[PDB]
């Protein structure tokens, strides 16, 4: 497969969160197969962040999640050319962003480009006070619709104090391939559970994995 056992990956994501501009690049590795992976990720430009790194950590990966013999991966089968997906996530405070995002295979590398704007975030609130503790484990339903996939989440942001966030999206994953096949899965869900390794004290660098895992 183009896809090995161990894959390799880099990103480049930049946008705006509240009108704050920045860019921050990552580079990991994981076990596509065992839905396992891990990113080194440094702020470049706009830093440091005056907004919680948490909202841009489900931005940095869909070739690593375990599938099932009997559930066809869309994600693998999308080579050479790969895919994109298209998210809003919507947070019950009112923050809104969308996400953009192109996956290539350049040199053996599996390569991601990032786009993300956020708007509305309270100025007062856990998001923009940087108060919040990483994301509850989830998992997302995973729907067949006109030869891509519909996916929807609902995730619960950690917040200071014993509370939470609650958001939503729906993202929509797309086919690059312009010679082949792929085969549709129907209907099934990915669980997920994202984890911060390392952080420096601003959130210029951070270290996190990701374990995903594809069940009926």
């Amino acid at each position: 497969s183009l896809i090995k056992e161990n894959m390799r990956m880099k990103v480049v994501l930049e946008g705006s969160v509240n009108g704050h501009q920045f860019k921050c690049t990552g580079e990991g590795e994981g076990n596509p197969y065992m839905g396992t992976q891990t990113m080194r990720i440094k702020v470049i430009e706009g830093g440091p962040l005056p907004f919680a790194f948490d909202i841009l950590a489900t931005s940095f990966s869909r070739t690593f999640i375990k599938y099932p013999k009997g559930i066809p991966d869309f994600f693998k089968q999308s080579f050479p050319e790969g895919f994109t997906w298209e998210r809003v996530t919507r947070y019950e405070d009112g923050g809104v962003i969308t996400v953009m995002q192109d996956t290539s295979l350049e040199d053996g590398c599996l390569v991601y480009h990032a786009q993300v704007r956020g708007v509305n975030f309270p100025s007062n609130g856990a998001v923009m006070q940087k108060k919040t503790k990483g994301w509850e484990p989830n998992t997302e339903m995973m729907y067949p619709a006109d030869g891509g996939l519909r996916g929807y989440t609902h995730m619960a942001l950690k917040v200071d104090g014993g509370g939470h966030l609650s958001c939503s999206f729906v993202t929509t994953y797309r086919s690059k391939k312009t010679v082949g096949n792929i085969k549709m899965p129907g209907i099934h869900a990915v669980s997920h559970r994202l984890e911060r390794l390392e952080e420096s004290d601003n959130e210029m660098f951070v270290v996190q994995r990701e374990h995903a895992v594809a069940k009926f």
